């Protein structure tokens, strides 16, 4: 089963509760789609699970790949 239609998808495989107004809570487990980019180190997305926004750590989102490329 592939996503379909063409974005950006990013998991969090693990389990931040947010401490800040901006951060986002991460789930182990839970699609998150990043929107924008905060800088080196932290990002901007959406989680597909909550549907909270928040800034979370790169190195706790991982780029997905598949057959979504031509």
């Amino acid at each position: 089963g592939s996503s379909g239609s063409s974005g950006n998808m990013f998991v969090a495989l693990h389990t931040y509760s947010a401490h800040r107004p901006e951060e986002l809570d991460l789930q182990k487990g839970e699609g998150i789609r990043v929107l924008g980019k905060y800088q080196d180190g932290w990002l901007k997305g959406l989680s597909l699970l909550t549907g909270r926004t928040g800034i979370f750590p790169s190195d706790y989102v991982i780029p997905v790949s598949g057959p979504s490329s031509g």
